[PDB]
């Protein structure tokens, strides 16, 4: 019987728990009442939050049933662990100690290794293991390259360029973002940007798209400069540059329909791509499809050098 913790920034279950999580984020600091309204407008604006933590569920649920149906040397059973929203991550470590779990293996649901979104999940678990006792976790820690994974994207932007117009599939420009950080993470070697890089070429080359950028988005609001160009950004001067008429979206660093990709992305990319008068295209998220659950479940295997 072996742990699988699943983790992931998290979303709220529930509208009256915005707050708590706004605060959370804020370390200890409910938001400003219009700040606060300004988040509460947000998930209104792309159907409401009640959706969005259901596929995080799914994601762990389903990884948890595929790896357990294809292969029978090891049983597994899913822990989900969250940053901002409980369980929090050492809710989830405690409860697969209270379990009697001595062997686990975690994955964060975000392929490229950063130091803020993977690596302080992955240390704030071992910790919390290590302060109950006899827990041992192996991290996954990035796996943007995984051959499944990567087919996946390359197989949902071959469509999309396939069913482009003439007109399009010769002047269209991809881009593939995933969610900005602060630049300090430069201070220790973070190899987010690489990865990020690198995540687009294969899927730029897998999928035969020449023309193709790298950008950031969803920033936080701190004194602190964040990882740039903006997708909002790179769509103007891109198209200032070559005036594309289409722009396709991978927001390869997130993997369900979150508000990241259901606003900034739909919303706020497709504003400038209306303003500059080019098609908006942003091919499905991963979410929780056998597909990429079996990417998942393969990347937990190797890892476990199954
Ligand atoms: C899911 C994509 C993502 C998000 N944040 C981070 C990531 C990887 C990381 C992060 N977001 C960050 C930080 C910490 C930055 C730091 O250490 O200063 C990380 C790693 C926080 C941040 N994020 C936000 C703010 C205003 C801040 C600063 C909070 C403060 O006032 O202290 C904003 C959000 C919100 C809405 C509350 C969401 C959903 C959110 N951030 C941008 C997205
Ligand atoms: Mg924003």
């Amino acid at each position: 019987k072996m742990g699988l913790l699943v983790m992931a920034y998290g979303t709220p279950y529930k509208e009256e728990d915005i707050e708590r999580y706004y605060t959370h984020i804020r370390r200890g600091r409910k938001p400003e009442p219009e700040m606060l309204q300004d988040l509460k407008d947000r998930y209104e604006a792309i159907g409401g939050i009640s959706p969005l933590a259901q596929i995080t569920e799914q994601q762990a649920h389903n990884l948890e049933q595929h790896l357990n149906e294809i292969q029978d040397e090891i049983t597994f059973k899913a822990y989900i662990g969250l940053k901002h929203i409980e369980p929090f991550i050492e809710d989830a470590v405690a409860e697969m100690h209270k379990d009697g779990i001595t062997e686990a293996v975690s994955i964060v649901l975000a392929p490229h290794f950063s130091t803020f979104s993977v690596q302080s999940y992955n240390k704030r678990a071992k910790e919390e293991a290590e302060k109950l006792g006899g827990l041992t976790i192996t991290s996954v820690e990035s796996w943007y390259d995984e051959p499944k994974f990567v087919t996946y994207w390359v197989d949902r932007v071959k469509e999309t360029y396939a069913s482009m117009p003439e007109d399009e599939r010769e002047n269209a420009m991809l881009i593939v973002s995933a969610a900005s950080l602060p630049e300090k993470i430069k201070e220790f070697g973070d190899p987010y940007p690489d990865q990020l890089h690198e995540s687009a070429k294969l899927i730029a080359e897998g999928a035969g798209v020449s023309e193709y950028a790298v950008g950031w988005q969803s920033e936080g609001n701190t004194p602190d400069p964040w990882l740039g160009p903006d997708v909002q950004d790179l769509t103007r001067d891109l198209f200032e540059q070559k005036g594309y008429q289409a722009f396709v979206y991978v927001p390869v660093g997130f993997v369900a329909d979150h508000l990241e990709v259901l606003y900034d992305n739909d919303y706020e990319c497709k504003v400038v791509t209306d303003d500059i008068g080019a098609s908006y295209y942003r091919p499905e998220m991963p979410n929780a499809k056998p597909e990429f659950i079996d990417a998942l479940a393969t990347v937990v295997l190797k890892k476990l050098g199954r």
